């Protein structure tokens, strides 16, 4: 019975978003299409995350529910001419798609085969929530035995919203005032796949997003989309104890010059370890790398530093990841000795903080 | 009265090669030369030669040899050396824009210096680098780079890849009269392009350039108003532009007598919109069989109906208006073969010349017969 008409572009926007989360059970590879009143809902799931896109239908629509191959329907919609009206109907377990001189018949699976209260509720600018994820996501573990590290901590304390990610070798954290009435500290761990998907969804430059923090789920709503993710059932480590406090050396350098020098020198680093050596002295940072072929790279970078000497080793990729998220022209490194972590911040604020464990030289 | 030497020695003299060059001036030949570089350590290296004010860079995979040239503006010490190609390229590319690069051999190392950056790379003597011993040239001619690039780009998609019939894994370049023609086929579909080049030859000459080499050659022919010198040997092809010298081994075989497979008896002409047809074929292909990619064409007066079906009984259909007055004709094709041909058609209209359901389609651009595409039907 299900039948509706929709412009290519109106259908394409939520379809593309929904198909993006779709990846043994045949129904899992399908998009759930629901027509109720003058509203079309599009749902996609991989069992960990669920994405619901909603469209308001302008013309007359007969209600119903059906599942159809998500990738095929998205590809069909994408391939159709711009601004064409698409007519969609269900006829004998098949989805019939008509647009201009084109006709498509898709196989379907029943909607019946298709798969709690919020502890805290708040609204945030999409730009702000995306910033928390994008400034820290590179530091999340991937398939680590410590399962609670294969995702991102989202923490509310006072009126601050904080993101924390770590793989046990390096850490990234970002804090922003959001003015959330919490009274008691709440923590949630979003799985790495779900949090990276959420960041990609927050595109509204001046838009808002309603956040609901549940016991075993997180819900993000923007009016057009409903994103639901399961939570990692564990306690995030006491990261406050991992933050270096010793720091006696303040180095201020050019973000770009440092990133380029670390990257260039790494060309001649050992392919299996990717280690670089830093030799810090008054106003100067010497960057060196060597490989088993006795090839050597050396670069001297002028830095703002007045202190004693320090020789320290690092995995170049950890340094490159941190520098890739620094938004200011200058970067601050806070160091102590050869066996202690580097603490990194942007030039003018402490809202973002990065920790990198050194490598033995 | 006898004197020392019999190839100078068992060990070459040390190199004192030294030059300075702007980052961008070096990067241009270096990226192209390093691009052809893939157990033999010397093969991973670029050969650097300084003679007078000329720097030459050579890369090889033993199939193709690419030489890039750059005129040195500053004083240079002559010499030759080999150094890891990718490492040198990656270093050069990574250096700040417009920087002056100092390159010198110091003992057995290549010292690269730019500003406060220093790199020490391993080397192998130039004496260890492979040499091309190309036999005499059967024919030499010059042609516009744009014309030779056109012949390759209009036909390269049709070459076989890893076919046991090794002579199909490349492109025929044929001189017949004054004409230069390219032909490529995989045994299922064929592409050809012909240009009146006015070459100083009367006899038919044929060479088969391996697929990897011909694709490389096309990417190098960038000078829009530039000329290219061609040498056809019995076992090699050489292309020279002033900035580069490209040499490729030829496929040691005989190209099929392709003339015998070009359809001649086509009585049904279809004139259609290239883009509209390509977009309709692509849309309907979504519901075609993932392996066979078969699409059914139902032709009737002024109309083409396209139909695709897959094993799950899904179906896609599209009607496209065409200029056609042949009879009712049902013909099947691999959609990827049709998409490949329409992708190289430069005119807004395309011509299909057909006969029956079991005979090859002949495809041309709207206004000329310079390019010709043959697609065998399915069933
Ligand atoms: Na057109």
């Amino acid at each position: 019975h299900m039948h509706f008409t929709i412009q290519r572009e109106a259908l394409l926007k939520p379809l593309q978003l929904v198909a993006g989360v779709v990846e043994t059970l045949p129904v899992l590879s399908n998009v759930l299409l629901v027509v109720e009143g003058q509203q079309l809902s599009l749902t996609g799931t991989d069992l960990e995350v669920e994405l619901v896109g909603r469209v308001v239908l302008e013309d007359a629509a007969e209600p119903g529910e059906i599942t159809v191959p998500a990738r095929k329907l998205m590809d069909i919609c994408k391939s159709l001419p711009n601004d064409v009206l698409i007519d969609i109907r269900v006829e004998e377990q098949k989805l019939l798609v008509k647009a201009g001189r084109s006709r498509f018949t898709l196989s379907t699976l029943p909607a019946n085969d298709f798969p709690g209260p919020g502890s805290l509720n708040f609204s945030i600018a999409q730009s702000k929530l995306r910033r928390l994820i994008d400034r820290t996501s590179f530091a999340m573990a991937q398939q680590d035995v410590r399962y609670y590290l294969n995702g991102m901590l989202l923490e509310v304390n006072g009126g601050t919203l904080r993101s924390v990610a770590t793989d046990g070798h390096r850490l990234a954290m970002c804090s922003l005032d959001a003015q959330i009435p919490s009274q008691d500290r709440h923590q949630v761990i979003v799985p790495r796949k779900g949090i990276l998907e959420l960041a990609r969804l927050l595109t509204e430059q001046d838009g808002e997003v309603g956040i609901v923090l549940g016991q075993h789920h997180i819900r993000a709503t923007t009016g057009e989309f409903t994103f639901t993710s399961k939570l990692v059932d564990g306690k995030f480590p006491d990261y406050e104890r991992v933050l270096p406090r010793g720091g006696d050396k303040l180095v201020v350098g050019d973000r770009q010059q440092l990133r380029e020098a670390f990257s260039r020198t790494a060309i001649l680093s050992n392919e299996k370890y990717r280690g670089i050596r830093l030799q810090l002295s008054n106003g100067l940072l010497k960057i060196q790398a060597n490989n088993p072929e006795q090839e050597e790279a050396e670069e001297e970078v002028q830095v703002e530093y007045n202190g004693g000497n320090l020789e320290i080793g690092f995995n170049v990729s950890y340094l490159l990841d941190v520098l890739g998220v620094i938004g200011t022209e200058q970067v601050r490194f806070i160091l102590s000795d050869s066996n202690s972590s580097a603490l990194v911040h942007e030039a003018d604020n402490d809202d973002s903080a990065y920790v990198v464990m050194p490598m033995r030289l």
